[PDB]
């Protein structure tokens, strides 16, 4: 002492092996290869939850889940609480009704807190109202050999808890109802494309040019080839090129790998539905995306208009999905709250000038380099995107900006494109896609100033895309969404690691490791004295 | 001369460039930003087919699709091949029909083969009984700069099919029903797992330990953390640390790397199913299988035998899905043509001898590192795997090469594990999961040794999946298919690049760019001469 910091666990845990050990020897197999579950839990409670108390039905059904409950009122009689799917069933081990008295004792006195059982025999309602299982037979299926954390643990400690999800998802069960509802929402956008003739495809996720959005890739290399690769930035092209192939309409709800910083909103790889609809623009995905998010909904509530929250408490507000949804334009907000309206080029010096210094004046300064696309997003970011609460669909964004939008067909210096915000997030992007191959490779050009400029986010020219719009490609509209924002949205979530399973966590230290398991017997040890 | 070698292409492109500028210096938009299809083609003959001969519909339709062909009886009559989701409608331009005469001589002169165009008129057929459109006005959506190939092409040069994507679907439409049935499968695959109550998850496909099957990884990095991150080889350990959280139902359709050769059934990034049935083994799951599969063809025919292939041509055989399928032993298929049955210690040096020389007494030998587990692989692969043909389910494999399934229940030193092989290949993998921690973790230490002896396709110890078992792992079945070798299956292809949209292609060379082109041109030269 004072060392050996985990020394409880340690000791739990080889005592733990020691018991399934001398289990095992005295005749008993600790994981069953096949036990048979005729009825799950929310099966059996909806099933029998309709006897009355003092009453046994003259079924035999056999169940099977965790143990997070074990009390006795005396030797011939003891309470499980055995959780499947979320929900509880009490086991009532009484041995007058066990079958097998010497398997009686031996599995009573075995069963560990966290142990997977399986159970049967006759459902039942106790005098204390509590629906039950009473069993002729009972077996281990598989004993749980460390000490599981109380219901509930580490709801302040994030780090914990998402460093271990099948600890978190034990003994906190409710967020289960979050990856749930997620699996709702993708489900949800499949069938309304797939009603709509959409064909979902598969796309590479290995390229050789990340193209399809601003950002930085991930650097791979395959080995026969003798060559480097690049995890995807966006399936935005290849999907195009299908629509230059001949199906009209395509989607793809896929992994999307970004090399950035992380954050409540930002996972290096996250998920994305893009989908691609020839002969459409984006006031019919405009109307699409009301549709889409106001069904969606409207299936939980069903009014189109949610309820939501607000530091860490229960306080109320409105998100009012009802179409139509709240139109700005980019530039026209951004003039109005200026005072001042943009010079004529926006490409030029001047027009950069008046933008670094209005920037100053309202605090708004851009890391380098300092391009226009950049500062007029600084701008942007740090002026009224603070106040877009409501579904508000931001229009008509500058060419410099967004090299894969088609021009605006009566705005100057524009382009037909909008931004979705929700909660002062971007949730949705969509264009009617620029099939102007000539102004594209133009375009491609006005990127390649910018990584020049020192830019590291713009998109590089696709000789091969370039070609297949060369082919033709129909005036189509496009539209991408972020499904784990989405996601945090409907499930009412400040933080995207409550939508993803295992979000990428920063490998903790030895210091962090001896400290949280200090901590574990620190409070075991507290609990032993 | 004689270089200058893709000049008639150039001065194509050139040419149709100038076209373009001349014709939108004419007051003509060659790119519209929108154009209203009223009706498909599809629907268009669905609704429209039941006219006679010179019948003309009082109805006015917009249809839009690409010009294939451009014929002209006049220069006051021209038809034009219109194509959309793969099929054909014929377009009429006859000049008393027209409303804008103007219009209608300079769109007639303009439009090239390749163009996307859209069309406004009344439905017809005409004497010749070709189901028509007669429109009242027109217009070009998209003008195409490259000379499209004629139909077909390429169908021998895989290369240049599987090159230029977005081409083949256009001069070989059927391909397209591929990859519709691609989409069919993974759908139905889907339903049948919803419909049981599984979740649709989605697990990291940036690890840092790669585990759950044995292959070897795409490496990555990640900046911020400045860290080494392996592209996932299957999503086994995550599924199953849910299937420990409380999910007893979980499946995930998705991308996997595997760093190796490429080849008509092997691509890098595949797509596969896999779930995890707590409560499960691999009976269940073998049933499931059949019933899964046997459904799948029953709704292409409706019977349960399929119709198929055998050089290249018509020849038939049939696949029995009928259930029950077929099932043999590893050991004991591999026994009976072997003559002799295998000493007892299978994972002993005397057996390895053994193998050793019943290897070179087939001629099946094996690269270095000779394992047991390895020279068994190159045995039962260069020895049985041969005639297996018919849907066949091969189980019972030892656990020197199944280090993730559980022991055997009757049969010393082999597992509870089948593979499913279709057409000499295998197609799904199914484990009765392996849930004792302790073997688990002195499996990993065997699969070390392994990694020691040279092999460095092992499975590494995961510390934390091994936690998460520790915390006790229901006993359950796990399936894993291969999407692309089904689709390649229910499709008849023999090459996975055909159920495949984007396949990975080695980077063609300047002398393999220089010859393609040179091609191009010395027939585009031979039609002009
Ligand atoms: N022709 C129109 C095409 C529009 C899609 C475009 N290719 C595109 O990719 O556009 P992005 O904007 O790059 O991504 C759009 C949405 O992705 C979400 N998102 C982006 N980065 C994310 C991250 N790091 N983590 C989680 N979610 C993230 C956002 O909700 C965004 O609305
Ligand atoms: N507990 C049971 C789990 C079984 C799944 C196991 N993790 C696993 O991955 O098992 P594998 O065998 O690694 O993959 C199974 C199927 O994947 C297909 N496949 C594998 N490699 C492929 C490739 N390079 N290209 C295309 N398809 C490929 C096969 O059809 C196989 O049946």
């Amino acid at each position: 002492h004072h060392h050996h910091h985990h020394m409880l666990s340690k000791q739990l845990f080889l005592n733990r092996c020691k018991d399934v050990e001398e289990y095992q020897k005295a005749g008993h197999n600790p994981w069953p290869h096949k036990f048979n579950v005729s009825i799950t839990v929310p099966e059996f409670i909806a099933k029998y939850s309709g006897l009355e108390k003092s009453q046994v039905s003259d079924d035999i059904v056999s169940v099977a889940g965790r143990v997070l409950s074990k009390r006795s009122s005396s030797s011939a009689l003891m309470f499980i609480d055995l959780h499947d799917s979320q929900t509880k069933l009490q086991i009532m081990l009484n041995k007058s009704a066990y079958e097998n008295k010497e398997d009686f004792v031996s599995l009573t006195k075995m069963i560990y807190r966290g142990d997977i059982c399986g159970f049967t025999g006759h459902p039942t309602r106790t005098k204390t109202g509590e629906l039950s299982l009473i069993p002729i037979s009972g077996m281990i299926l598989s004993p749980c050999l460390h000490m599981l954390p109380s219901m509930h643990y580490g709801l302040g400690d994030q780090e914990t808890r998402f460093r271990k999800r099948y600890l978190d998802l034990i003994v906190n069960p409710e967020s289960v109802k979050n990856f749930v509802l997620r699996t709702k929402v993708v489900k949800a956008v499949r069938k309304y494309l797939d009603d709509k003739g959409f064909l979902e495809v598969e796309t590479p996720i290995l390229n050789t040019i990340p193209g399809g959005a601003t950002a930085r890739p991930f650097i791979t290399h395959h080995n026969q080839l003798d060559i480097q690769m690049y995890m995807r930035i966006a399936p935005e092209l290849y999907l195009k090129e299908l629509v230059v192939g001949g199906i009209n309409r395509v989607y793809e709800i896929g992994r999307l790998f970004r090399n950035e910083g992380i954050d409540q909103t930002h996972n290096p790889e996250f998920t994305t539905c893009e989908f691609y609809m020839a002969y459409a623009d984006y006031n019919d995905i405009m109307k699409m995306t009301e549709e889409l998010l106001g069904n969606m909904v409207k299936d939980i509530t069903g009014g189109s208009t949610k309820l939501e929250i607000k530091f860490v408490t229960e306080k109320k507000m409105v998100l009012d999905f009802t179409a139509p949804f709240k139109r700005i334009s980019y530039v026209h907000a951004l003039e109005e709250k200026f005072g001042e309206k943009i010079p004529r080029p926006l490409d030029g010096p001047e027009a950069l000038t008046f933008l670094k210094k209005q920037a100053i004046r309202f605090n708004a300064i851009c890391a380098e380099p300092q391009t226009t696309a950049r500062v007029m997003d600084k701008l942007f970011g740090d002026l009224i995107e603070v106040d877009l609460v409501q579904p508000t669909f931001v229009c008509d964004q500058p060419q410099l900006m967004s090299p894969l939008a088609k021009y605006h067909r009566s705005e100057p210096e524009l382009t037909e494109r909008f931004e979705l915000f929700i909660l002062k997030r971007e949730i949705a992007n969509a264009y009617t896609e620029l099939n102007n191959p000539i102004v594209q490779r133009s375009n491609f050009e006005q990127q390649a100033k910018d990584k020049a400029a020192g830019d590291d986010e713009a998109q590089l020219v696709d000789e091969v895309f370039l070609d297949a719009i060369e082919h033709a490609f129909p005036p189509t509209g496009g539209w991408g969404l972020g499904i784990d924002r989405l996601a945090m949205l409907l499930a009412d979530v400040d933080n995207i690691k409550e939508v993803i399973l295992f979000p990428t966590m920063r490998p903790e230290d030895e210091l962090e490791k001896k400290a949280r398991e200090a901590k574990e017997d620190a409070m075991v040890a507290q609990e032993l004295a």
